[PDB]
């Protein structure tokens, strides 16, 4: 089976979600064909050069389920579209491109974040537009850290419901990429929704946010199947009733 999650937004401040994603790679990611991490990994990123020890922390654990044998892939998200390279290195993961076409069994994938998707945000598009042209980029991570760390904090102060996506750029996205099947997250809606691409009956597949449980989704030559599980092993225990 080849496994499919996102929408994590790993943060120092929630380590619940870190344990129950530690977990998910030591037991479930271990027995798969492949994980693939479709964006939002992290609640923010500010460069590979950042020394917060959950990077490293994560980066061991992924790199654990790559020396297992399971290729571990990512697709950059809104939060986190400045992961590159050296934490690729560090991780063993393998970054893709923002949208990526799969054979899965013989079933054709799209995968993607799904932020791209949601073009009734005009304004969004534009400023992710913008973070992602690369010479803004290269400006922004040679300031300094701290200074980085600063804007950060401040944007996200400045920032505290989720767009979904239009229905024509999901058709459109399908039938660029000769598809029935589209696997993303951003909207934090899990689900499975049937459209129409092609000329055929399609499904678009979204996964959850790691809020109160994990999610997955689960791709077997037999069916496809979305996930939820608590993030620690919750002990039995006995409470005792009367009848
Ligand atoms: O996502 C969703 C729901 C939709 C959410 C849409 N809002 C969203 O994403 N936000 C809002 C606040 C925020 C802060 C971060 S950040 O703290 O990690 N960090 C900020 C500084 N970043 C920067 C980079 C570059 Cl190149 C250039 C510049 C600068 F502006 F200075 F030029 C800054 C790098 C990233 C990342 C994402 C976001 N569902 O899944
Ligand atoms: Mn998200
Ligand atoms: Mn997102």
């Amino acid at each position: 089976a080849t496994l499919f999650i996102a929408d994590l937004h790993l943060q120092t401040e929630e380590p619940a979600i870190t344990a129950g994603f530690l977990r998910f790679l030591q037991g479930e990611a271990r027995q798969a064909d492949a994980l693939y991490i479709l964006g939002d990994l992290f609640e923010a990123w500010i460069g590979d050069d950042d020394p917060n020890p959950l990077h490293q922390q994560i980066a061991s654990a992924i790199k654990a389920v790559v020396d297992a044998g399971v290729p571990c892939y990512f697709i950059h998200g809104n939060r986190d579209f400045l992961v590159g390279q050296r934490f690729a290195r560090q991780s063993g993961m393998i970054l893709l491109a923002e949208e990526e076409r799969l054979d899965l069994y013989g079933r054709e994938v799209l995968i993607m974040h799904g932020d791209t998707l949601c073009t009734d945000d005009q304004g969004y598009l534009a400023f992710r537009a913008k973070v992602h042209t690369p010479w803004i980029q290269r400006l922004f991570l040679a300031l300094p850290l701290f200074i980085r760390h600063r804007i950060a904090a401040r944007m996200r102060a400045d920032s505290k419901e989720i767009m979904d996506v239009n229905p024509q750029a999901v058709v459109d996205a399908m039938e660029r990429h000769h598809v029935q099947w589209l696997i993303h997250g951003h909207t934090h809606r899990p689900a499975v929704h049937e459209l129409q691409a092609n000329g055929q009956p399609a499904w678009r597949v979204v996964l959850g946010a790691w809020h109160s449980e994990g999610s997955m989704v689960k791709v077997t030559p037999d069916d496809v199947e979305l996930i939820h599980f608590p993030f620690l092993e919750e002990n039995l225990y006995f409470q005792s009733h009367h009848h």
